[PDB]
C-alpha cells in the first residue's frame, strides 16, 4: 500500500524540493522538517516516491547525479523506480546508486552516490 512520510536524513533534516515549488525539474536539498508539503513523501508499490503529484528521480543515472521532481509520465520505469531497504539505504533501482545528502547547510542538493554506507546515505520515514 501506498505511505505518506517525511524523509528523514543527516542530523534529523528532511528531503525537501527546493522553495516547495512542484515545477518539473526542481532539486530536492535537504531542510529543517516541517508540514510543508514538498516534503511530505508518498512510497509507492510500483517504485515511484512522489510528492505535489511528480516523482523524484535523478537527472542521469552516473555517481554525483542531482536528484529533483519531475513529471511520473515524462519518467521511464529506470529514471523513477526507487526502493527503500529497512536498514535505511535508499536505491535507486536501475543504476544501483544510493540517495546521497551533501550538506545540511541551505540548498545542499541531494544526489544518488555509489554507496558507502555513509551517515548521508541512511533515510528514515516519520509522520
Ligand atoms: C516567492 C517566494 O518567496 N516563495 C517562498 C517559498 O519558496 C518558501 O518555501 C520554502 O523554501 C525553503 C528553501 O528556501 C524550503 O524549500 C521550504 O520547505 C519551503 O517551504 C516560503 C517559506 O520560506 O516562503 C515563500 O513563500
Amino acid at each position: 500500500v501506498s505511505r505518506s512520510t517525511h524523509l528523514v536524513g543527516q542530523d534529523g533534516l528532511c528531503l525537501d524540493v527546493i522553495g516547495g515549488y512542484s515545477d518539473n525539474h526542481v532539486p530536492t536539498q535537504l531542510w529543517p522538517c516541517g508540514p510543508q508539503n514538498n516534503q511530505l513523501w508518498t512510497i509507492q508499490a510500483d517504485g515511484t516516491i512522489r510528492t505535489m503529484g511528480k516523482c523524484l528521480v535523478p537527472n542521469g543515472h552516473d555517481p554525483g547525479s542531482y536528484t529533483m521532481i519531475d513529471d511520473c509520465n515524462k519518467a521511464d520505469p529506470n529514471d523513477k523506480t526507487w526502493k527503500l531497504y529497512p536498514d535505511g539505504t535508499l536505491t535507486h533501482v536501475r543504476s544501483s546508486l544510493v540517495l546521497t545528502s551533501q550538506g545540511t547547510g541551505a540548498y545542499a542538493i541531494t544526489t544518488i552516490e555509489t554507496n558507502t554506507s555513509a551517515p548521508t546515505q541512511s533515510w528514515g520515514t516519520a509522520d
